[PDB]
RNA sequence: ACCAAGGAGUCUAAGGAGCUUGCCAGUCGGAUGGCUUCCAAAACCUUGAGGCGUGGUGAAGGCAACUAUCCUUCCAGAUGGGGCUAGUCUCUGCAUGGAACGACCGGACCCGAAGUCCAGUGGACAGGGUUUCGAGUGCUUGCAAGGUCCUUGGGACCCGAAAGGUGGUGAACUAUACCGUUCUACGGUGAAGCCAUGGGAAACUGUGGUGGAAGCCGGUCGCUGUUCUGACGUGCAAAUUGUGUAGCCUGAGUGC
RNA sequence: UUGAACAAUGGAUCCUACGUGGACCAUGACUGGUAAGCAGUGCUGGUGAUGCGGGGUGCUCCGAGAGCAGACUUACAGAUCCCGAG
RNA sequence: GAGCAGAUCUUGGUUGUAGUAGCGAGUACUCCACCUGGAGAGGAGUGGCACCCCGCUGUGUGCGGUUGAGGACUGGAGUGGAGCAGGUUUCCACACCAAACAGCGUUGAAUGUGGGUCAACCGACCGUGAGCCAAGUGGUAAGUUCACCGAACAACCAAAGCUGCCU
RNA sequence: GGCAGGAAUGGCAAACAGGCAAGUGCGAGCAAGAUUCUACUGUCAUGGGCUGGUCGGUGGCGACACCCCCUCCAGGCAUCGAACCAGUGAAUCCCCUGUGGAGUUCUCGUUUCCUCCUGAUGCAGACUCACGCGGGCUAUCGAUCGGCAUGACAGAUGGUGGUGUAUGCCCUUCGCUCAGCAAGGCGGUGUGGUCUCACACCGAUGG
RNA sequence: AAGUGGCAGUCACUGGUUCCAAUGAACAGCCUGAAGGAUUCCCCUUGUGUCCGUACUGCAUCACCGCAGCCGGUCUCCUCGACUAGACGUCGCUUGUCCACGGACGAAAUGCAGCUAAGGGAAGUCGGCAAACUGGCCGUGCACCUUUGGAAGAUACGGUGGCUCCAGAGGCCAUGGCUCGUGUGGAACUGUUGCUGUGCAGGGGAAUCUGACUGUUUAAUUGAAACCCAGCUUUGUGAAGGGACCAGCUGGCUGGUUCCGUGAGGUGACUUCUGCCCAGUGCUCUGAUUGUCAAUGCGAAGAGAUUCAGCCAAGCGCGGGUAAACGGCGGGAGUAACUAUGACUCUCUUAAGGUAGCCAAAUGCCUCGUCAACCAAUUAUUGACGCGCAUGAAUGGAUCAACGAGAUUCCUGCUGUCCCUAGUCGCUGUCUGGUGAACCAACAACCAAGGGAACGGGCUUGGAUGUGUCAGCGGGGA
RNA sequence: GCUUUCCCCGAUUCAUGCACCAAGUCUGCAGCAGCUGUUGUGGACGACUCACGUGUCACAGUCCGAUCAGUCUCGAAACAUCGAUCAGUUGGGGAGUUUGGCUGGGGCGGCACGCCUUUUACAACACAACGAAGGCGUCCUGAAGCAUUGCUCAGGCAGAACAGAAAUCUCCCAGGGAGGAGAAGGCCAAAGGUGCUGCUGAUGCUGCGACUCUCAGUACGAGUCCGAAACGUGCAAUCGUGGCCUAACGAUCCUUUGGUCAAGUGUGCGAAUUCUGGAUAUCGAAGCCAGAGGUGUCAGAAAAAUUACCACAGGGAUAACUGGCUUGUGGCUGCCAAGCGUUCAAAGCGACGUCGCUUUUUGAUCCUUCGAUGUCGGCUCUUCCUAGCUUCCCACCCGCAGCCGAGUGGAAGAGUUGGAUUGUUCACCCACCAACAGGGAACGUGAGCUGGGUUUAGACCGUCGUGAGACAGGUUGGUUUUACCCUCCUGCCACAGA
RNA sequence: GGGCGUGACAAUGGCAUCACAUGGUAGUACGAGAGGAACCCUUGUGGCACUCCCCUGGUUUCCACCGUGAGUCGAGCGACU
């Protein structure tokens, strides 16, 4: 009868991040000349806080491009970066911790965060707590380079991607387990609304495909289709197996 | 409960079967046209196409009701005529009902297509037979108006659903998100950290304090609403109430 | 002897507007059932639609059928009194 | 649009019930005095008395308001003092309660009349927040409570109309 | 009009957030408004008119202190959660001594009750070693000297400079003294006519 | 010269300290600095301060909403004295008020409230429902079990007044003056043994089922074992992506995001485990090389409409994986040197044949199952046993500390729940002055029997019955 | 020690500092002092370039030489993306709708829904019930049809090598006891049987008749009777258009086939449906006629569940509670007398049989009630019955010595208890007692109470279902309102006037 | 003959004394024994009924007297909430 949770989230009303005392978006400095032939210095200025997320952010300023100024950008923090701290951003930047520099000027071995998917992108990739890519492999042929993502995967983005020289801060946040509704309830309440999550086997068959019934059960396969309607798309989306992980994933 | 006033088979299109009236192989013709202070948007008039009827039958191609003195036949039968007689004979034969047709019109069969003919591309009919059909014909039973009882579509005798649809309104109660902001006695208890100190070879450890944590306890405001299955239950109240009894009260708390 | 009796204001030909289409009761004619104020049937009559006299009372029994009155007489059935009639 | 006894019929007016059930949370009143047409109470109370006067007799535990004297309640998380929302003249005074209301009525938030609300300093106004509108552009058969609000963050975008000197 | 600057449309939206500045007599006098009127005493923002010689100057070792417009950039204030502990100040409240008035007094009670007050504002003052309330910084000295010390309820510090010392320097909450200001207020005691009301006098500016 | 009488709560500021997987706005406005540039030399609508709100009410017992002048609800601020831990509770100064329809009569019965009650003590009742017991503080002290935190105020024992003393802590001025523990311990005396003397103020213990807890919940019959939680575990997703709104959009959302992130499920703390089945359905992967398979396209024949063939997608078949996907997890007959039982064997058969565990459990029909405990008596309850109609493993199974207005059982204490009721009291009612409805109403209003739509007030046959009150009453008026 | 060859590179990395609006070089113009100094203001390099030189950095411009250029940056790229139009797939995410009927309530069960036979069924015809016993949706082509024709069947006595009970053969007997496909009934003997043989009459040319059963005197279906073409069989009469007879089946619309048409023959003639402005076309389509493809719910819609979250219109035409009828069942008594009783049928029983009564269990029914009669138990309170438990007649009788008792009669006055478990009625124990009898009163009694149970909405388990959900399976939690009217009853009072 | 008052009478209706037990009878009758009554007479008891308050209880707004707590009236006294 009536739409679903996650369909009615979807809509965006109350369900809109509670983003209002946050500090914007955390992404590299943008590609410039200077970025591009040598480097440019910036000085971290602050290590700050920012709501809803688990890692610091770091205010960084450099000069401007082309301007009497300085810009403070807004990064993503590594871990062991510090106020003062003189980072580097540009194709002959060192590989120092907190530097950001092509991912070419990078050996095979390198443990890289704040890293691009795109070149003159900034920033979209190994950005959560303790977040950190690996170098794999590089290709002059084409100009791209292999690296190993948090997730395990394997992706192939070009050589003049920049990432940043480390790991990200504020590390290690998943290993206190939360010891009470209240702790998750202070989690959500500056992300976004979704917790406490109502289970669908405890609603009524108006509210959920899992409702109703004289016990709490699902009668069907759990595993729904990819093709499956937004409305019967609940349960496990198309998944390719079930059951406890033994063995290989 | 009582009385008063209102209150339910109506109008319309088409139609059915009676009845009335007018005309008649016709009838009607108020679409429209001619006229003449209000009455008069009336009345009157036949310019009237046309409607219905005069022919039906076949899917259609199409075809289309014999009869030269008069008259289809038979049974019953209304009148009437001529003889005759209280015995009682002939002729007439309406209407109605039944049967028939050697009749005929159209359709369908069978054997044929012989025969006659010509507005002559070989065409038109024609003959004899049938367990044949028609809402057929056999001296056209029509038209129009009114009226009665009805039918069907319409609100359809009057009242009566739970429903379905189209467009709007509401977040003052209440649910939740965000922005700003408010509120949270008094105690109990005693986490980390710290101080002195006893023991020990050391690693470690005993004791007395300090400290003031916790979705900790009692408990006030407050919020909630267990129990009496108390009160009330024509209430204070369309959900409240007790000189009760309870739950929580630093939090996932609370209100604006 | 016009060839059985009795009866008969009747036979033929039509048209047309409605209501009804829950039934029930009684009887060796019965069927199912232990049976039922049960269920289902048959003939006929009743009730429904029907009042009146009697059965104290009773939709269905017995008598009889219903315009308004007068007189007489009766049906069923009645006469200790209630209550007409020993 | 033509006849009512009914339709839990419609509208109106009524009746019994019945002077009945009731008008029982928030502890509470009392005395004197004044205000009255009357309120320590009479219809010509009664005998003389021929209205005065002198006798006798009756009076409901007794309307309202306000001083004063007592008795009590609120008991600072108030029955106090201020303001929000809402109210919108209810504020104040006088007249007035024999029109009605206040489940009494010399009183009131009643009725009638007439008054009263003064800001450079208290606030709205100034912006900004969550959010919204126009604009710009787009979507629709088409208006829209059609979409976007994007100086953290948009676009398909020629939005700097302002400043210094010279003039 | 020229030159030189100048990405990024205009608004709305909080009577609780941001946001200039007023207090007392709560009265002269109101029946009813009052940080609005009134008497005093102030505060704030802002406009106009007038009157060969130019980087304000100086003091301090320092922390710092004093007197005499324009552009752009870098910062900061505005500015931000909650709870708990300690301190100081305010008003309230209470106590002691004394005064002025009142209540009780059958007996006792030098008793019982009220009052004895002080606002904004000031380019006023003394401290600020807070010698009342505490942080920061300065200079000198150079510690744990062999038992490290200082300061706190608890923290907490210290060769990245402790303790000690000093013209020490700064900021802030106050508090105190003065002006406001005693003339006002509060508790009273009287005079004068009376009136459609002014004068007189007294009573802690206590600890 | 220029803090300081006291100390309690509140407020302000100051110095800090803790909490966060939570870090707790923006703008206008204002200021300072850095670097440059440039540099003629008192008076005025008591200047301007314009515009709008400004009464009163406002947790209201009458100003708002609730039909109203309704015991309901409704935002914030200030907040005294005594007892006390106190913003509890009780009383009082300041402030405000005596207004709620009243009066008589000791005031029936019944009722709603407050209390008592001998002897017994749950025998009452579905059930200790309701009430009672206990209650503050100080000292001594405290068991099982445990997640080592608790349980715990366990349970329990003693004391508590009044007065007179004895000790006992600090500060200022200068070891004396003054202030100086309402904050503690001891003792003597004292009293009809009684003192948290009033208001206030836990009864306690022992188990089973269940949810871990705390939190949430059907406003107005269900507060729960329900939901949520943490923890656990699957799942999709590396962004041209996952989910997903919209009529539409080069549209908005998650997303100010980027795997320690997340969108979609399930289970429900810790602990100990989570067994077998991929045959069915579902999901997913492959080459989907063999089958089926659309539209368009290409070819042929036809005069043409049209007809016919072959090939090219996904899908479906085919093949594989997956159960913390949905789910599922067996019969028959013999057998041991007393009997009995059946370790053992035979056979059919499944995808697998219910594993470890647990049970007449909130799941057991039979069933009040059998044995034991409890009791005088036990359809109750507990411990066991287990062919379990129909238990069972994240449809989570089994223990389980702590917690619970959860469901049940026992013990103690206490009791009017009861034997078996009685008394007393306030407000009612009762009488009354003022005021004054509604429900309901065919008409009526005494029965028995009969018959009858089978249970009459009326009918028939009988029996009663004078009319009218007042307070009650629950048999009837189906 | 140069040259060239092109590849690589192009000033910033101890430090929370600063950094822009040009300095230098060269040079123009204007003013003043005289190519110079000064003042003022420009320009180029600094800071490379995006066919030539001249032209002002710009473009034009005239000549010269000769075959224009223009992307913000990176990637991808004629693929892909967002949509567009079709097509395949998927699609309870969503919508619309349906989810038969009968029925001793409905559901489950079944078919009494279309048919045939026997019976009910009652001697014309007719005759219902979820009455009784069955059958039907088929089967059969040198047949299981038609015809001629010959023969006689079931069974039995007797007989014949193997051979017997039962092989085959022979004789006699045999009314049908066989066969005719099947259910039952009827029918039939030189045969509505059967062998052999011959055949196809298994649609009597049509748009072809009258009828009968059914019945409305409708259809379908089934069947009877005819007319005449052409045939089978037979000497012939005849018989034959299916099955010996009674069952064996199907509307409109649509489709399909055959026919019509068209063609072909026609050894000369014809002999004809339409596609509409006139014609053609074995193009296509339509038409008429006969079949066939099926509606079994069989006079013929296209069709799944659930609701305890529920609703509406009704219904006492119809269940659940009371009551009514009946009492199978239950309960209570009778009669007889086989036996038991030491002998003895009755002191006490009473088998096999059999007659009754009650409502008091459960049935059966469906009569009243569905515009509602409050649905169990308990408590309270009253009354009644007797089918008599105690007490009384110290009754009578005994297998009665006493005691304890058994049975029977009169008698319904008084009594008939306290508890544990269970919601319980009941049951079962513990006791007390003279005894702890059985019942009724709307299964008395909810405006008397309670609310334990049943019986809402919440929730859990088990089993069932894919599911929502179901469950005489278990569990927990869950608002019981109103009297002041009339009467009865209780007390109270007056008037008695009518 | 009426009015008021008293004293009675009594139509009709209701109706209320049921049961048990000690002791004696009696260790008797009866009975082989074992065992083992009864009438009746006392005295009690139970259920029910009716009445009552001397005694003993229960109740206490006799707020009668007294003790005692918080607050308040200045303390005493006496009070009050």
């Amino acid at each position: 009868g009536k739409p679903v949770r996650g369909q009615r989230k979807g809509a965006g009303s109350i369900y809109i991040t509670h983003g209002h005392k946050r500090q914007g978006q955390a992404r590299l400095r943008p590609l410039d000349y200077g970025e591009r032939k040598g480097f440019i210095r910036g000085v971290v200025k602050e290590i700050v806080h920012d709501s809803g997320r688990g890692a610091p952010l770091a205010k960084v300023q450099f000069r401007h491009p082309y301007k009497f100024k300085k810009v403070t950008h807004l990064m993503v923090a590594c871990e062991g970066m510090y106020v003062g701290q003189y980072i580097y951003c540009g194709k002959k930047a060192q590989l120092a911790i907190g530097n950001v520099l092509p991912l070419s000027k990078m050996p095979e071995g390198t443990i890289v965060c704040n890293l691009e998917a795109k070149v003159a992108d900034r920033s979209r990739l190994a950005k959560a707590s303790g977040a950190y890519a690996i170098v794999i492999s590089h290709n002059p042929d084409t100009g791209k380079s292999r690296v190993k993502l948090p997730s395990g995967q394997k992706k192939t983005v070009s050589s003049q991607c920049r990432a940043m020289i480390g790991l990200i801060a504020g590390g290690g946040r998943i290993e206190k387990p939360v010891l009470k509704a209240g702790n998750n309830y202070y989690r959500f309440k500056v992300k976004r609304n979704c917790w406490p999550r109502v289970r669908g086997v405890a609603m009524s068959p108006v509210d959920h495909p899992h409702g109703g019934g004289n016990h709490q059960h699902i009668g069907f396969p759990c595993t729904v289709s990819r093709n499956a309607p937004p409305g019967q798309k609940v349960g496990l989306i198309a998944a390719r197996r079930t059951g406890r992980l033994r063995g290989g994933v």
